[PDB]
């Protein structure tokens, strides 16, 4: 315990210049798949204590043990803030748990999903079968392709909500954090329609987040809000979300119209009406920058 | 000299099996074995100075504000005009600095059993150990379990238990007799705030503490949590309890606080801290 020379065997360490000088490590019981698509390095492993894990370019995308915090917040923060959402786009794929979360909403008629990397969808469907059932809902339209693009095929004003479940800005998601993409989402949303994006750590990425929020305040003339939640296996143990609405009926992201936990899937594991409001209560160092 | 990344510090414990937060080490500043525990201080590359006790991260300069502001302001902003407070558990004096932010306070007793924690924190974290210099502080080097047993019944407005984990010297601080001793020491409507671990890692431990507190404390019993990146799972929680007496609403601060501005705590995040995820709320509010 003295000098850090003896490496204990059997660990995956998540190291990146996006979180310099630190790493989250998980003990690996077995590698289920490891390969390299046209887009990124793809790992599925069985961890000792977080269940199965998807890793892309050495970055943890999800674990079975805590994906409920991310998947339920990214989905229910937007969808519980608008009445009777019917048509939803999800940009970015995975184990389908976000599709299952969208499908909890009885009003939903069409769930479009765009994921560039068919490799990630294929191995996710095979190794997370209990959650990849989300792909089998008859409302789901899965497109393998670029999200930036898919939107250009998209009818103006046709979506109630767009959920951007992206990887980090280093990799295939790079342009999903930039202005043209956000302009493209705004066009696709109805008046008063909402976007919810993966918006990184207030502990690690304040400069990046400042630029996201600035870009959003300029494009989205309705509400622009930033929420955060606990996800142990994302860097610093938190991740945030941009919530924005376009010009049109007013949206109050902080007080949900229709909280999904209030009323097939199990009970919500994480989301409830009170933690929906709590997610907008940022620490003082952040609240002063973001607001 | 075990780590999972050559040259890095990795926090490994059976209290969080199968995971480790690792920090790159610029230089080891101190290594020692007290009468109670192994003590390390190191300059991390990106989190400033880090205090480690028995291989467990106790604080880092970069995020200690989240823990030190919530553990002090949650209890003290929930009661009117607190005057006399007890801190159990030593550190860099950051908790003392946050208690001192309250003008109403007249007396801050602190009891830390391990002289080496205090000495190391004063030597290596001097910019924050100015907490110990406020003239209201009464630093006792002593067993805090003993100190509460010998405390005058009804004499404290608040007790803050800023402890290490249940494996090591702090073991008894998590058990029912210690909690009964705290209830005895608090005035009617007096409050306790204890370090109460991770809802993601420790639900069985937290369920038992909650159950013990409901048995002992007939005022309010509530659990709060906050973000601290360098505690395992990225969160830590607190037991807030008040004794029978004047009502205490821990969720809405009756005594909101205004030398640097608060970095983390504010009135809105005070209430937010009590909004637990559905899996926990169900167990804790049972």
């Amino acid at each position: 315990p003295a000098c850090f020379s003896t490496v204990i065997p059997g660990w995956f360490s998540e190291m990146s210049p996006m979180w310099p000088g630190e790493a989250h490590s998980l003990k690996v019981e077995k590698v289920l798949f490891q390969g390299k698509s046209d887009y990124q390095d793809v790992i599925v492993f069985q961890s000792a204590t977080y269940g199965k894990v998807l890793v892309l370019d050495g970055v943890i995308q999800l674990t079975e043990r805590d994906e409920c915090a991310y998947q339920e917040m990214i989905t229910h923060l937007p969808l519980c803030s608008i009445p009777n959402p019917k048509k939803v786009l999800v940009i970015g794929g995975g184990d389908g748990g976000v599709l299952r979360e969208v499908a909890r909403h009885a009003s939903i008629e069409q769930i479009d999903m765009c994921e560039i990397d068919k490799m990630v969808v294929d191995v996710s469907k095979q190794f997370f079968p209990d959650v990849a059932i989300g792909y089998e809902d008859p409302r789901v339209n899965l497109v393998i392709g670029d999200g930036v693009a898919f939107l250009k095929n998209a009818a103006e004003g046709s979506y109630d909500a767009v959920i951007v479940d992206s990887s980090d800005p280093i990799g295939p998601a790079k342009e999903l954090f930039e202005k043209p993409f956000f302009q493209s989402v705004a066009r696709a949303l109805r008046p008063g329609g909402v976007v919810c994006t993966q918006a990184e750590s207030l502990w690690l990425h304040m400069d990046i987040i400042e630029d996201i929020v600035s870009n959003c305040r300029e494009i989205f003339k309705g509400s622009v809000n930033y929420a955060w939640t606990s996800v142990p296996t994302y860097p610093s143990g938190v991740i945030g979300f941009m919530l924005c609405s376009t010009e049109g009926p007013d949206v109050d992201f902080k007080h949900p119209l229709n909280p999904i936990d209030e009323s097939s899937n199990g009970p919500l594991k994480f989301y409830n009406a009170e933690i929906h409001s709590a997610a907008f209560c940022l620490p003082s160092f952040a609240k002063k920058v973001i607001e």
